[PDB]
Order: structure tokens, then C-alpha cells, then sequence
């Protein structure tokens, strides 16, 4: 009854299996050493507060750090309405 599951260790032990699961879920890039592991670990446990854990992290170095805004083409058109 355990084919393929998320590592449910619930604590410190989970850090081993997190080497796969974090990167797998897209939480942290494939280029992630134990230097980078902290970023995804702190984030992981804290975001789990929405499902039942706690926070106390409030840190996760900007991995994506991408742009987010659209302009110029923000406008409506005016085609037909009523001929006859």
C-alpha cells in the first residue's frame, strides 16, 4: 500500500528525502547544494502551516527573482454592435 508517496517523516529525518522531494515539486532548482537546501527547507516547513505545521522561517533567497507586469496592450477594442 506504499507504491509512490510523499516522504511523511514529519520532522528532522525528512531532510534526507527532501533532497529529491523539494527539487521534484519545483520548490528549489536542480542546482541546489546544502547551502541552497536551507532556502527550500525553511520555506517548506513554513508553507506547511496552511496544512498544519508552523512558521518561524520568513526566509527563502529569491531563486526565481523574475519580472511581473503587463502594459501598452492593456486596452479594449470596438468592433460591430448592431447593423439593422
Amino acid at each position: 500500500g506504499a507504491m509512490a508517496q510523499t516522504p511523511i517523516d514529519l520532522g528532522v529525518v525528512n531532510e534526507d528525502k527532501l533532497i529529491e522531494m523539494l527539487v521534484r515539486t519545483g520548490q528549489i532548482p536542480a542546482d541546489a547544494s546544502d547551502v541552497d537546501k536551507r532556502i527550500a527547507l525553511e520555506r517548506y516547513l513554513e508553507e506547511k502551516i496552511r496544512s498544519g505545521f508552523k512558521g518561524d522561517a520568513q526566509f527563502g533567497k529569491k531563486a526565481l527573482e523574475q519580472r511581473a507586469k503587463i502594459l501598452k496592450v492593456i486596452d479594449k477594442q470596438k468592433g460591430p454592435h448592431k447593423a439593422r
